[PDB]
């Protein structure tokens, strides 16, 4: 799974190892090995969410297969939400996710791409 | 709404307040509340706009129902460029604006998912 | 075509004037014009890839036309991997790659869009 979270906290309010903690939660939460897991945190942004500069931060998450309904992606935003509000002290009024579905064919790996 | 912002301008190039005033101007212009505008400015990186690393902006607008067609998004188009031209100091060769429809089912808000 | 690099390489371990080589050799390997090639880098990022904090890069391809099925891919991301690896020193396990199709309609340029 592909994790990008934006935030507008400082990198010295980022708790650290905030993205090992989070591609260990992602792995559990979306029922992937943590060797496919990859997360990316980009911090010290310029944000607004829901019209706000509040602190805040927004999580895309992108995968083959396990978030491409509501009931799905339902169960993930629920487990994310408690994953993230804790650890970066946010309110759930701060965060957003936005989710999209791969397929193997989108993917680069090692030189090639595996579409088997 | 969810709007993001990439420059190459430093940050203290970046007129400060820019994303409140682009969050105002997204409603505006895309019909939406400004309660569900979403804005993320990142500056400060090192970008290639049309083979040129000259001073640029891409942004990327992705929204329900209203960013779908060539009609809509040539109509957003001209707003949101005359909004970064002017703000930014950019000739309309520096920016590009990237659009992509969401539904319901992909979006996480309050640990869930409304798809109603 | 749009590429997007993130990494947790810091800027001052990225190689100055990467943004225009990776807009030249994208050139070359996608088909496209130079003067059509968009180029982003985000360093000093906080990354895992693969569930590892070493040093990593992800890139993000979109274009209209060749970046859609696993046969243009595969082409594709062999020269990227090989790019990459040596300008930024990295194991071939530590960079991943996504492809993103576009459309004409989805693309803002010149304050309207132009789907001819
Ligand atoms: O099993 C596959 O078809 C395959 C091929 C290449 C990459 C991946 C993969 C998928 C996911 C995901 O579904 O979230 N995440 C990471 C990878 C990867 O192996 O790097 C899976
Ligand atoms: O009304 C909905 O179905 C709904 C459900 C969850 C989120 C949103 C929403 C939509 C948009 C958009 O169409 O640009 N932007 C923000 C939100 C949101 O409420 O946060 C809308
Ligand atoms: O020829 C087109 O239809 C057209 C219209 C507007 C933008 C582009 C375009 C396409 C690509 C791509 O296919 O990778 N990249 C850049 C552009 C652009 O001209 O800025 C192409």
């Amino acid at each position: 799974p592909f994790l990008e979270l934006d935030t507008n906290l400082p990198a010295n309010r980022v708790p650290a190892g905030l993205e090992k903690r989070l591609c260990a939660a992602a792995a559990s939460i979306l029922g992937k090995p943590a060797d496919r897991v990859n997360v990316t945190v980009r911090p010290g942004l310029a944000m607004a969410l829901s019209g706000s500069t509040e602190p805040c931060a927004q999580l895309s998450i992108s995968s083959i297969g396990v978030v491409g309904t509501a009931e799905d992606n339902r169960s993930h935003s629920a487990h994310f939400f408690e994953f993230l509000t804790k650890e970066l002290a946010l309110g759930q009024d701060r965060i957003l996710i936005r989710f999209f579905p791969l397929e193997s064919w989108q993917i680069g790996k090692i030189g090639t791409v595996m579409a088997f």
